[PDB]
């Protein structure tokens, strides 16, 4: 089963700089960052996923089992561990930091929600190619 399957870029993206500066990316990273069109990558394979997600030079590869403990490198470097689920085939949904993430695949846009506090960081991407 690979719902997910795919190479996906960036489109829009919204409160990028309050919800990076709120975690504690650096101011450099988030003023060089706001405008980059970054890709992910993601390879599901029944509950087993891989997704490399690509920025700039930098280069973050993650690795989950639907339903386990899992380790996950966030943005700041820093990892966490937590549990991501799937509602349904084409939503996943995890929790570390107190942030709230679902990202929830539509055709070939993935819409990523991203929840801290009052701060809602929405990142639409579209599929681009295999
Ligand atoms: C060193 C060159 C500067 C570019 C590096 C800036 C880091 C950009 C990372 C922010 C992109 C946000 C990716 C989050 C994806 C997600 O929603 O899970
Ligand atoms: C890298 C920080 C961890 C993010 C927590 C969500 C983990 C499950 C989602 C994995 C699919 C990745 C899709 C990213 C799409 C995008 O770039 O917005």
């Amino acid at each position: 089963g690979s719902s997910f399957s795919g190479k996906y870029q960036l489109q829009s993206q919204e409160n990028f700089e309050a919800f990076m500066k709120a975690i504690g990316l650096p101011e450099e990273l988030i003023q060089k960052g706001k405008d980059i069109k970054g890709v992910s990558e993601i390879v599901q394979n029944g509950k087993h996923f891989k997704f490399t997600i690509t920025a700039g030079s930098k280069v973050i590869q993650n690795e989950f089992t639907v339903g386990e403990e899992c380790e996950l490198e966030t943005m700041t470097g820093e990892k966490v561990k937590t549990v991501v689920q799937l509602e349904g085939d084409n939503k996943l949904v995890t929790t570390f930091k107190n942030i709230k993430s679902v990202t929830e695949l539509n055709g070939d846009i993935i819409t990523n929600t991203m929840t801290l506090g009052d701060i809602v960081f929405k990142r639409i991407s579209k599929r681009i190619g295999t």
